[PDB]
Formats: structure tokens, C-alpha cells, sequence
């Protein structure tokens, strides 16, 4: 069952990253829809972008809540802090979309991409660490 | 065997993360073209293409290795929904090359709906994989 917990942790992480990138795919494609005049579809993509990032944040919190050992807990709290940066950048992108402003969009698009780069690396390190811990249990 | 399940998990997870990043990149590049960052846009498009190529290869590997009767049908579904997704993102890149906002809108729901199904299917495949 500690074996079971490692898998549940890996799954939180994998879903969190996937939904976080989906959230960015929705704000940028939503912005394009908006500029094409499809305001209702853009508004649903904004809401979807909100909901995806909020679900990722919640899984990251669960991931911290379940990280006991010192190796894991420190990487996990840095993922949590990095995600906050990412979430704030995407919220910035959603408001540029509501305000129809390319200028504000480009201003935070780069912030989002740099936090997202750190999130991917943190995920890889956590995946390796969790898989190491599961394998040491088996040994 | 247990070694093969870790390789299959890595393939599936990397495939889906690169696949969604491929769409986020072509949408970003489109927005860059709208604001005149044509050089910047071309870098996103190249990345979108490469990510699509790499994730397609990982999906294909995942499927070739998923011979078990328990996985066979789910792995084939993954491959077909992934095809539907990659064709939608290729449509986004073509709408970008054509600088067509309307064309882009029309393929957006194709890509987003398929990715929503890929996320679900991913969960079931790793459940089935974690069943050893
Ligand atoms: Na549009």
C-alpha cells in the first residue's frame, strides 16, 4: 500500500501537468476565437482554462499533502510555488483576452512559458524520485 | 513484465504532454503572427511540428508494445483518438499558415474534444498498467 501511494502521487502529478498545459491551450485558442468574433465560444474556453488550472492546483496541493519524506516534500513544495507563478501568468493571459489586448497577452505569455518550463523539469525529477522510492520498497 | 510497464507509462505520459504542448505552441504562434512577431511565430510552428512528430512516434511505440488482451483495445482507441487530435492540430497549423481566424476556430473544437478524451483514456491505461 505504500506502493499504492507512490502510484497515486505519480498520477496526481501527471494529471496536474497535463491539465495545466491544457489550460494554456484553451486561453490562447480562446483568444483566437475572440478575435475571430466567436465571443461565446471564447468565454467557454476562458471558463475551461480557469477550471483546468484550478483542478491542477488542487492536485498539486493533494500531492504536497501526501508527500512525507524530506526528499519528496521539498521538490513538492517547489512545484507548488512554481505552479502559483504559472497560474498567475495564465490568469494574466485570460484578462488580456477579455480585454482584447494583444499587448497585455504577450507581456505574460512569456512568464507562463518560463514557469511551465520549470514545472516540466520539476515533474520529471518528482517522477524519478517517486519511481525510485517504489522500487526501493520492492527491493 | 514490470520493466515494460514503466517504459509504457513513460511513453504514454510523454506522448500526451508533448501532444498538448504542440497545440499550445501553434495557438501562441498564431497570436504572435497577429501581433507582427513573424519570426517568433515561425519558431512556435517548428516546435509544434517537432512535438507532434515525437508524440506520434511514442504513441505508435506504445501501441506496438501493448499486445496484452487487457490493453489491446484501449491502446487501439488511444491511437485512433490521437490520430483525430493530430489531424486537428495539423488543421490549426494550416489555418495559421493561411492566417485564417475562421479556419482556426473550426478546428479548435476538434482538438480540444479529442484531448479531453485522451486525458480520460490516459487514466484508464495507467490504471490497467498499474494492475501489473
Ligand atoms: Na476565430
Amino acid at each position: 500500500t505504500e506502493l499504492d501511494q507512490t502510484a497515486h502521487q505519480s498520477d496526481r502529478l501527471n494529471n496536474a501537468l497535463l491539465m495545466a498545459i491544457r489550460s494554456s491551450a484553451n486561453v490562447s485558442s480562446g483568444f483566437i476565437e475572440q478575435l475571430g468574433g466567436h465571443d461565446e465560444s471564447a468565454g467557454k474556453r476562458m471558463a475551461l482554462s480557469v477550471e483546468l488550472n484550478n483542478k491542477s492546483q488542487a492536485l498539486v496541493d493533494e500531492f504536497v499533502e501526501n508527500a512525507r519524506e524530506p526528499a519528496l516534500r521539498g521538490l513538492a513544495t517547489e512545484l507548488q510555488a512554481t505552479f502559483a507563478e504559472y497560474a498567475k501568468a495564465v490568469a494574466g493571459q485570460r484578462e488580456a483576452t477579455r480585454q482584447r489586448s494583444l499587448e497585455q497577452y504577450f507581456k505574460v505569455n512569456s512568464d507562463a512559458g518560463n514557469a511551465m518550463g520549470r514545472l516540466q523539469t520539476l515533474r520529471q525529477q518528482l517522477v524519478t524520485t517517486l519511481s525510485e522510492r517504489g522500487q526501493q520498497i520492492m527491493l
